[PDB]
């Protein structure tokens, strides 16, 4: 059967495509415009990996400049990953690209899916929609984003609900929690901290380093994402958290990188960035039930894999 | 103080400016680009009186193409009513203006308000953020909009929370429920049904006419809205429902119009419009507690006032 992956040249999109292409039953179309925080050179590598496989078709186009009706005629499943993802660069003059690529892009894709016979429209969202909450967050918690970025992603979720209720588009929303591993975007914490450690530079810590994340290793994220397609259960209309094996503070991660590198870190403490929560912590009860999701990669093993990728990247 | 009213030439904004100008201590700056569903001719009629007043400055400019430094200089209070408000016309190509005028406008005003010291930023939102709910809805309910329009308004609310939590912008959110009376927009039900009855044309009913709304008379709406500025108590960060004296069905309303006109309605029943709930019903206990809000205008009195306005208009 035939799967559209939007944002296929990106971090998570390229891994998702690779996993789907392991199944000879699946044909994959990737669409990507090469925009956002990751320079075009690293995305070119991603698409090169995918184009090794005869069952992959690459479309280098803006979704807002694509004949979506024609693109979707033979598509059975949409994975929608295309977005501008940076929590920290969504203020003032930088906000318009988030609205265009996170809101207008999602609305246009849904409009085009109204008269398609889809199995599933699997929309990728973010723990960023919740904002600041205590305890492990469940998917029925009133979300209040802290950043303009989070507002745009939550607007994308709400459009999914509008088109599902009015036009029976078979939507599934996955909320990922801080994904890491090989090919992680260069703007994210682990990529930056690892690169700084490799180059004997001070490690840049925003705030006091006590902020915590439910870090999700890429292979765990992708197992849950493929399960959203393959699950025996009816998940149409569900929001599902996809979170990681182990929660950690940035200080905890720095100690873990010291253990892997065998270097001691010089720390550069900078002012906290507006719009970032102090804690993320997913309740993955629902994923366990509906997807058989269980994250299995420990932070030590995951960080070592990313450490090896960074060391080879540069 | 000096009070900025965005959307000052519209249905609710024109009434709000007139009510503020009754107090000799208020100066009002109104901005309006004369867009959305109401033709410019009716808007000119909305503000003719206001412009004459020496404590009212009117600016006919797009908020996204204006010097917001000039606009916000020494402003103590912002009433943000500017919006594209049509529930039923926010699909397909018509979606872009809702994004521009409901999301980008709100973000640019909040960005401009960062380094000025407001008493209050009173953001007007809509019962359409709730979607399809049963019983009288309270402000703590998880909102799931049914329409692209309702998504864009809920995104504007979320931007208010982001700028409040990060930059201490003193936001207050008012959620109005189906406002009617003199100067009601020509796309709304009462304006359309009264114009049709006046012209001896068939009355257009979407679905079977058993849908109900919490109809809020304009004078009740404005009393609640002015109460949000005039209260000294800390309502900063609060979402407050503003609803009407009496809920009714469209068939109930048409009966009341028949008794006002002494004419019988010819009825055309059309398909239900995607994106509209079957019922709205406000819990106004929070407005009662925070604003001493109590709606006092009955539908028979309110409809006779609108009927009189519509007859005179045409
Ligand atoms: N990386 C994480 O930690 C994380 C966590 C939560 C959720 N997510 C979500 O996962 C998805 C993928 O994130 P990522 O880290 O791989 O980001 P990324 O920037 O690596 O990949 C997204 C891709 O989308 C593409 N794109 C954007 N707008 C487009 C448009 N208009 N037309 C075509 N292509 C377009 C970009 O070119 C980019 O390659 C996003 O929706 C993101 O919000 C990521
Ligand atoms: N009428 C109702 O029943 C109702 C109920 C719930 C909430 N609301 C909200 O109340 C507010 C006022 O609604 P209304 O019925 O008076 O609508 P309206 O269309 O009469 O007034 C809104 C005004 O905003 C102006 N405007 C829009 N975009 C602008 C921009 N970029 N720059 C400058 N001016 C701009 C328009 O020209 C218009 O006159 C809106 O926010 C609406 O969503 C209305
Ligand atoms: O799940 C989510 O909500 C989001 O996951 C990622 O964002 P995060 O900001 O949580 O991840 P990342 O950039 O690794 O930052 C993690 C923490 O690390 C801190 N940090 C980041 C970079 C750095 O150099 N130093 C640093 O201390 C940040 O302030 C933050 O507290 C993704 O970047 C984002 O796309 C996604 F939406
Ligand atoms: O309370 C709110 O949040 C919303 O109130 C209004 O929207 P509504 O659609 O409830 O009001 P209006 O347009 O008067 O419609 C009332 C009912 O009347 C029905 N209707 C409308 C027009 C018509 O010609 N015939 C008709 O049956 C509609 O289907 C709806 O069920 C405002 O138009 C909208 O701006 C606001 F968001």
């Amino acid at each position: 059967m035939k799967i559209l992956v939007t944002g296929a040249a990106g971090f998570i999109g390229s891994h998702l495509c690779q996993a789907l292409l392991k199944n000879s039953a699946y044909h994959v179309v990737g669409i990507d415009h090469f925009i956002g925080p990751t320079p075009a050179t690293l995305k070119t590598g991603n698409i090169q990996s995918l184009e090794l496989n005869s069952r992959f078709q690459f479309i280098r186009e803006d979704i807002l400049n694509t004949d979506l009706s024609k693109l979707l005629q033979d598509i059975d499943v949409v994975y929608h990953l295309a977005a501008i993802p940076g929590v920290r660069t969504s203020w003032g003059k930088d906000f318009q690209p988030y609205v265009t690529n996170n809101i207008m892009v999602t609305q246009q894709l849904l409009e085009a899916c109204k008269h398609i016979k889809l199995d599933k429209f699997i929309h990728i969202s973010t723990s960023s929609v919740y904002g600041e909450k205590s305890g492990a967050v469940s998917e029925d918690l009133l979300p209040i984003p802290l950043s303009p970025f989070g507002v745009t992603k939550l607007s994308g979720e709400h459009l999914c609900h509008v088109y599902h209720k009015n036009f029976h588009i078979p939507i599934v929303i996955l909320r990922y929690f801080t994904v890491y591993g090989p090919r992680q975007r260069p703007d994210m914490a682990f990529h930056r901290l690892i690169k700084q450690m490799l180059e004997d530079k001070p490690l840049t810590i925003f705030g006091d380093g006590t902020q915590t994340r439910d870090f999700t290793y890429i292979d765990d994220c992708i197992r849950g994402t493929v399960a959203a397609l393959e699950t025996k259960k009816n998940i149409i209309g569900e929001v599902i958290n996809i979170g990681g094996k182990e929660q950690a503070s940035i200080l905890d991660i720095i100690s873990m990188l010291e253990k892997i590198s065998g270097k001691s870190a010089t720390k550069n403490f900078l002012k906290s960035v507006p719009g970032e929560p102090k804690q993320t912590w997913a309740d993955i009860s629902k994923a366990s039930t509906l997807l058989q999701y269980s994250p299995t990669v420990s932070l030590s093993d995951g960080l070592e894999a990313e450490y090896d990728y960074i060391k080879q990247l540069y």
